[PDB]
């Protein structure tokens, strides 16, 4: 059986300065044998602690690591902002060596509705095949969203490509595109086009729809 | 002994059944102490081949680790679907344990150039914080392009938010959004706004424009 480590949470948020603590739960004994790994934006894994306790080489002194039974916590005492990446327990303990899903430090914000805009295929992409209706989901928080598609009242489920954002280190927002693509015969066959966002900031879903 | 692992080649395109090898050279000898592992598209990380040349408990027959030298390679016969990922070497011969740069693997394909479209602005959107013009980049290869926004032919800089897609699973191109922020007032100031991109495959900058 393949040691299995719950890494808690999957994202965190929280602000400059906030001492956090990230969470990494053995499913089986694996001693002092952790490690606390950070993923880079350019991709790079560096290891921050080992055997649990111990701070590699250079690594700032923010940095903690301990263990409470079978849950070992990687702790930041004062987050600073290169801190908001990647983070990664492993285990060395037993064959396979196996590591936690990870937790992205996020960066916690007041509540944000989507800024909804729903954008018809232009004439140009209509007179070769394609039918493209473009759904734009700007500055929400949090990340977690839902887009419906309604096609005369009725769901579209097949042929809706959606593009997230990663958090705007501006406004700590997230947009996202959903594009419904079709066929200009499939377009022309129906009227009425709408996307509707079910968010958190909202009891009932925000729709935006047009006809011809 | 802090050991530099310098992994070749960073980004690797390749076709369904081709046999690829990824290097990972070690800048002092680490023995026999190198494991590869492979990041899945949600961050998830597993060990494939640990101690050089053992395959991990259920890991496919198709991946295979060598050492020439104090050069290490993982070998994948005939690459599948679910390969198309990113891949680690891990040294860990000497503290602190060290990570080669990565590899991404995408499915190879004919070069194309993006379909460019423009949106301006919502009268919502334009009054509520933010006055966004977006700039679609559809269906290009490869990933890498460029992105300028010009005022009125004058070159904006910041305010620009450029946000790419992971390789379309049915046809292998990539779609890129770019986002030019302003103020309401900035944005009725100008009438002219232009997204001019730099592509591979077009000797000439791509130009998309609107005007007021």
């Amino acid at each position: 059986m393949q040691i299995v480590l719950t890494q808690s949470p999957s994202s965190l948020s929280a602000s400059l300065g906030e001492r956090v603590s990230l969470t990494c739960r053995a499913s089986q004994d694996i001693g002092s044998s952790l490690n606390w790994l950070q993923q880079e934006p350019d991709g790079t894994i560096k290891r921050l602690i080992y055997a649990t306790s111990s701070l590699d080489s250079g690594v700032p002194k923010r940095f903690s690591g301990s263990r409470s039974g079978s849950d070992y916590s990687l702790t930041i005492s004062s987050l600073e902002s290169e801190d908001f990446v990647d983070y990664y327990c492993l285990q060395y303990a037993s064959s396979p060596w196996t590591f936690g899903g990870g937790t992205k430090l996020e960066i916690k914000r007041a509540d944000a509705a989507p800024t909804v805009s729903i954008f018809p295929p232009s004439s140009e992409q209509l007179t070769s095949g394609g039918a493209s209706v473009v759904c734009f989901l700007n500055n929400f928080y949090p990340k977690d969203i839902n887009v419906k598609w309604k096609i005369d009242g009725s769901e579209r489920q097949n042929g809706v490509l959606n593009s997230w954002t990663d958090q705007d280190s501006k406004d700590s927002t997230y947009s996202m595109s959903s594009t419904l693509t079709l066929t200009k015969d499939e377009y022309e066959r129906h009227n009425s086009y709408t996307c509707e966002a079910t968010h958190k900031t909202s009891t009932s879903p925000i729709v935006k729809s047009f006809n011809r």
